């Protein structure tokens, strides 16, 4: 589980992140690349890996900064998974909290419900495994931080789901 | 649980099939539609409508004869579902089984991992929901019927499974 595509299928560079996650995790923050888009397997895996670049080569981070990224090909993209603590959500949030990140920006277009479906799923296979708590809380990333991540449109959406609070 | 692209999605016309499956069901029978392949969620969707168009129009079927399809763009298409009989495998294995189908030819090519994660990840779903029994077995169409599905590179792959049984 759960169609989750793995970090050597999307090509990435060597994870040298430490710091580990205590599970079970109270929270999950939802928020969005603000990069481009991309709506194949092929356009995903070049665009998970053009974030990765990013927080490595120029922000010199130890990994990709969230836990796993949504393609609007309606795949799941590891990234720092369960087990590591992301960078995500600053100092307050990263230590309590799993951060999935929507590969595009949403203040103007809503990820389609197969990446919508990814996400939801995703978080149900995290439970599962008890690397979330059964009542695990969802967050926008501006509900924790300034910012306008996840975009007002999929912000709209997350404030519908079951477990999500302000 | 699945991520299953929905009837709805993919543009499927309305099932006509009323004869249910019996849970949990102890057989899935895996096949390919031998047909054109596709690796994005958009020609995926046109794909399962074109199975299910040639089953529905051509050969006078009820829906798609398929339990479910499996696109290379890592996405399982719903057909006729946990509940519902499906046409796939011929009079004695279609009241007993569970059907998918790799859209695509397998003969030549091997599926590409995502089709097959999707595939096994579907399976666990089916036994969460009680669809399936715990001690499932899987089955190539081969292996019921005088047939090349689900053609021998994937033959070969589902061969290697740990609920597969000559
Ligand atoms: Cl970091």
């Amino acid at each position: 589980c759960g169609s989750i595509v793995p970090r050597r299928e999307w090509r990435a560079l060597a994870s040298e992140c430490r710091e580990r996650l205590t599970r079970p995790v109270r929270y999950v923050v939802v928020s969005h690349t603000a990069g481009s888009h991309c709506d194949t397997p092929a356009s995903c895996a070049q665009q998970a890996q053009n974030v990765q670049s990013y927080h490595v080569r120029n922000l010199g981070w130890c990994d990709v900064g969230y836990n796993f990224l949504i393609g609007e090909d309606g795949l799941v993209y590891e990234g720092r998974g369960w087990n590591i603590k992301g960078a995500h959500a600053g100092p307050t949030w990263n230590p309590i909290s799993i951060g999935i990140s929507f590969m595009g920006n949403y203040m103007n277009r809503v990820p389609p419900p197969r990446a919508l479906r990814a996400a939801q799923n995703l978080l149900a296979c995290g439970v599962a495994l008890g690397a979330l708590r059964s009542n695990y809380e969802v967050k926008g990333h501006r509900d924790v931080q300034p910012t306008l991540s996840p975009g007002d449109r999929l912000y709209e959406i997350i404030q519908t789901w079951s477990h999500y609070r302000a």
